[PDB]
């Protein structure tokens, strides 16, 4: 079926649902974060303060805060209700390309072009750790659902796993011949998925071995997201499509067409009924 | 960030640095027998304090910013009027090189660490003689008051850090673990932790319990200076490996490596606002970074 | 409540209370600074040495020193008890129109018609920084209560925020239809007020956003001051009045009438029960 | 009569300069709102508003042909308006402008303590008048064009030989700032308006003819009658006073009250007077 | 037992001194980073050798008198014509030419004694076994053995031909700071933070411990005849002892200063002391 559309003046490169499902946050190239009421499709208050493109957004698990990463090299925290900048994190030397909120709510992770992943302490507003190892841009970061581990995806063709507590690297998953552009954990923590150029890979987390490769995209896969029950996987690509795959059977489920430009971010509704995609065509689409 | 805003050029060994309490001035101790005071904003050289006969190994501002103290290989500690309008006293009594000095938070006393194995607590306002603390058969390289002024810590060649109660001159605890000479020490603003710089390593201690909390590894040669950030988040180290490092206290991670220097880094110091740190090196430069 | 009145032989353009509350300094067109014992109403000393109008005055936080700015292009430091000139600062090329003493007591700020804001190190007597950003005259300077920041108000329609230590500009607030003629921080440090033509504007410091505009004045607002508890705002204007505003309610509190000429400066007693104004009518008035 | 005729409005700030056109039919108002207004003396029309200045306009003057107007502003420019302006500059704020009777020259009084003299056609600065130790608040050419007179905050009235840039006389007597100046149509006398009170000076002898007392506050404005018989004073006391130039006695007092009178100008036939006041009113009286 | 001249120019601690083999020239290594050479007969300043970047802790002449070696904190050993360089990973604190003149031994802060062939410039022998900085080295007069003093509190004897440790002399409570080999090769001297010890080479036992100094003993030198031993201390005395007896022979008062280094004239007529002030002194 056909989605709904929301419109931004500029490229929408990041999207996320509030934990309750009632709000939708959109990160854009107008240097703002837009917040929509999902039911009415009305645009609530905007979040301004970033000085460059907003590349990623994520809600706190309690839904009270929103974290954002930007090309201005900063990570900001926003009070959702008040639509206010609550904090600003500095340290990254280059564009911040991804962020993730810990399931705990106490930490934000960021990935940047400076070749590091950083962890920020939400309560104190300080840097908890800098994660060093990658030799190229870090395009994606994601927390393990138990909150103990963070995974980082880099252009150096590696996926690195670190202990959140100590900042220590635990594993390196090799993905050769490729730039890892996106990462996501399954909600059960058993699987990890990464987006590459035209391809989506599945990994068994306990083993660090590759389970399967999903073929069908014809361009860079910049966004991946697991459904809340882990059964479905969504991918966003430069080929303009969004693809759904059946995780257990490891086949194509369906292809979502409609975007006229690259899809930079994909996010499931917490109930699993809806998917949101953001595209360079300046639209956010909600698909059931 | 770790980027550097400015560079100062001195042309000799810059072995000690400290910021004024307001943040606007910088004192530099040099291999010349001189102390320099710089304006941080303009980078202008305000004044040069002469009198020492040998290397100046440590410098400190009084908490009220009116006085500078300097410790030297000539075996003296000198007190300078910052305005420069007035010469001041000199502290004599140490039999060997003085490698460290620290002001008590009230500005009434100064502590000094010498190679003679003694830590001396001198009176600033008063002209009387001072208390002697004895270091354990080995030279004392480093000294620091706790922020509350109740504790003084000393770093020695015995590979231990010593804590005294300032009021009674009583030795409260002994911190052991370093495999070598402890060259620097710094209290957390909380007063809860202590930071140790030694031969290759940076240690974190729980002051109350006298236990080691962590060891920071990453320097490849002797760590000559340490500094605790005002927020307590970060730690700064200077080393003979020619780098300076910033460490995340919680995780013990290399928040940043500052790679401008070509020669050993003898001293590091945080700005009072915690935004920038200054590093001093044998390459005859002072580098300021955020 | 009718105030009490002191006189100067010429225009009184500046006033400030000692931190203890017992003294009142008045800057005038006599080229002198007058000091009054508030309780007795007696004139304790005359500070002489300026060569032109004295435009602004400020006490050191310990009350031992007074700073003054003048049309002679100089900033002077006075020993109050001794009534002696202690230092003279030179460097500004044009009239100095405002001065401020930091809470730290280590730095004096000045704003001049030469388009620059200067910071002077009181202990050493040196020029610490020249702040250059503005493209027109600087009419006001104020320190943040934490002493980390200094703000400058200019004819170029900008308010600028600088780091005191490094002299680096941090922010530029835009107020474009307006010449910024006066500034004050709230004692909290959370808000800033600026005075323009007919209006007093309130800013949120952290967000740099405009909170309110206080309307009622019918001419230039040359002086603004927060009450020590932050609850009240005072404005001095060319319309000859002083207005008090309730900060939280954003409403008019009262209008102080009596002055027969423009009110150039206002200052609160540290207890908050009394206010002093200075006027071109050659009077300083103390109002409860 | 002293009847108040049209009250002229639209300026939104202090009106600090007024002048009649030489032909009598137009009225120019300079204000603190940074503009110059031109009015039809008959009321029937509103004419133009001259915009460009960035700061207070303190003086206006018409060229003797009535085709050009000059203005002085705090923005430090002297602008000649075609009635786009042409511009002239001052190191400091410019407070007074006067055209020579000839119309060949514009004199500008400034905060830099000097009077500038420009050749209108060329635009070339010809002479700088140096001598005052403070702001120059008012300037006027003698009817023969050979002399300029100036009032300053230094409390003096000065006479200059224009061609030679040379100071010829310094008239002293005011205790305070001289705020306005006027030259007599016969050129024999000069009028001072000050922070104390109005004075008359003999041009040839460089002596005081008289002191006019009556005002109870600052005198900001003075203007001679076209026949030279009378003098008008404007004050902070809110009266306009008329004095006999010969006898030196007060003739009449006009109570145009509630407002300080900042500028006054007589009509060319002498029947009318214009006053400027605060807050942007221009008043016309016979 | 007097003393004649005092020698000047060094701006810092003079921590090494050596006479040329044949007469006549004197070398001073200092904290000011340079090596001074002095003409002994005239008491003049012949030359200053510059290049080192850090403190110079040892100097030694080649047996032909044509080359001088220096050890510095800059981690170089340099050979000077009377320059060539060698490296160490750490600070070099001491050097000694073999009596043959074919080898330079260098003791470093890397816990090893380094041995180079001078003519080829190639390092061949590394002596390992010390657990801390090596502060002093000296060849046996036959060149078959090297002795080393370390901060580990030991004196070691090594067989030169095979980089193997032959003996470990223990006893000193603290850092050994200097060592010397007697001309007959029978006795070895240790200078430490408290005392000076004599080690019997054939027996591998301690002949005796010298207890007169009241502070650290920084230097030891054997007389050319082997009869007498000089000790230099922080207490500002130089002490002469009978090697056989081990009894104190004399005390030289310098006083104001701590003696950092001592050396005998090759004829045995003169003794040179180096001090912190940046003075060199000769006594008979």
């Amino acid at each position: 079926n056909e989605p709904r559309i929301l419109t931004t003046d500029r490229e929408a490169v990041a999207v996320a649902f509030s934990p309750g499902g009632s709000l939708l946050a959109g990160g854009s190239g107008d240097k703002l974060i837009h917040v929509w009421d999902v039911a009415s499709g009305d645009e609530l208050h905007t979040l301004e303060g970033h000085t460059d493109w907003v590349r990623a957004v994520a809600f706190s698990p309690d839904g009270a805060l929103l974290a954002s990463g930007s090309d201005d090299a900063t990570v900001r925290l926003w009070d959702v209700a008040a639509a206010e900048e609550r904090a600003v994190f500095e340290g990254h030397t280059h564009y911040v390309l991804d962020i993730a909120f810990s399931p705990d709510g106490s930490m934000v992770a960021s990935g940047s072009r400076d070749g590091t992943a950083r962890l920020w302490n939400v309560a104190t507003g300080t840097e908890h750790a800098v994660l060093k190892g990658h030799t190229d841009y870090v395009y994606a970061v994601a927390f393990s659902p138990d909150g103990s581990m963070v995974a980082s995806g880099s252009r150096d063709g590696t996926i690195r796993l670190w202990d959140v507590a100590t900042g220590k690297e635990r594993d390196v998953l090799q993905a050769p011949a490729e730039n890892v552009v996106s990462l996501a954990f399954s909600p059960d923590g058993s699987m990890l998925v990464h987006g590459s150029d035209s391809t989506v890979h599945l990994w068994d987390v306990a083993s660090g071995e590759a389970l399967h490769t999903f073929e069908g995209h014809t361009d860079w896969v910049r966004a991946v997201a697991f459904s809340p029950d882990g059964a479905l996987l969504a991918s966003g690509s430069d080929d303009r499509t969004i693809r759904l795959w059946d995780v257990a059977a490891q086949e194509e489920h369906t292809t979502l067409e409609g975007h006229t430009e690259p899809v930079h971010s994909v996010a499931f509704h917490p109930e699993g009924t809806t998917l949101a995609s953001a595209s360079e065509d300046g639209t956010i689409r909600i698909w059931p």
